[PDB]
């Protein structure tokens, strides 16, 4: 009976009744017993979507912070040099590539100096290219 409820609301099976669900509570499937209670955004939280009666708020991080995770439940810092920011997270730069751009960029890979005829004047590292010779 509760079955032929739609979403945003509740119904409890011995007393049928679609009835809304109530402030600050959402029901993505119709006709469950309850509603579920609304994410609230806030601190390094803030809003991207409001809560509905039929879906939950989405979370956004404030400035200086991403997403991590797929329902945003976590803000990570933005990354350093010698770091990309990557689906998953900050992943520091794998060893024979680098990024000196601070909260922005992708690890490139190293210059080799000896395409040209040029020779190694400084060594690389995760936050810095190689220095190349005379050409
Ligand atoms: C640079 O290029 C040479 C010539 O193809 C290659 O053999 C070598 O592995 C490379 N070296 C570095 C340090 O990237």
């Amino acid at each position: 009976s509760c079955d032929n409820c739609q979403p945003g609301t509740f119904c409890r099976k011995y007393n049928p009744v679609c009835k809304s669900c109530p402030p600050s509570t959402f029901s993505s499937i119709g006709g469950q017993p309850n509603c579920n209670i609304c994410r609230v955004c806030a601190g390094y939280f803030r809003f991207k979507k409001f809560c509905s009666s039929t879906h939950n708020a989405e979370c956004e991080c404030i400035e200086g912070f991403h997403c991590l995770g797929p329902q945003c439940t976590r803000c990570e810092k933005d990354c350093r040099p010698g770091q990309e920011l990557t689906k998953q997270g900050c992943k520091t730069c794998s060893l024979g590539t680098f990024n000196d751009q601070n909260g922005t960029g992708v690890c490139r890979p190293w210059t080799n100096c000896s395409l040209d005829g040029r020779s190694v004047l400084k060594t690389g590292t995760t936050e810095k290219d190689v220095v190349c010779g005379p050409l």
